[PDB]
């Protein structure tokens, strides 16, 4: 299944700091979440300042004031084709 937990939508970090986007989701196990908006699928570019943690969070290194807005969490499963999501606002 997929249960969205611990995800304060409007978050806030410091300019040039190591930030993380809080978005916990209890997806089945093999699949995972997809970070969209403010980058268009970050998991496909994997810039030098984007490290998704094992708990489905997004550690943006530096978090520039121009990369803030609304990151969309997309909990997705390929075995049991599921597409859950929500808009997380990030300010910096």
């Amino acid at each position: 299944y997929v249960m969205f937990k611990n995800a304060p939508t409007p978050q806030e970090f410091k300019e040039g700091e190591d930030a993380v986007i809080v978005c916990d989701v209890v997806s089945s196990l093999p699949p995972t979440i997809i970070w969209k908006h403010k980058g268009r699928d970050v998991i496909l570019k994997k810039d030098v300042r984007f490290i998704v943690l094992s708990n489905n969070y997004l550690q943006i290194r530096g978090i520039k004031k121009t990369d803030e807005g609304t990151y969309r969490c997309e909990g997705r499963i390929l075995a049991r084709g599921e597409i859950n999501f929500k808009d997380i606002q990030v300010i910096v």
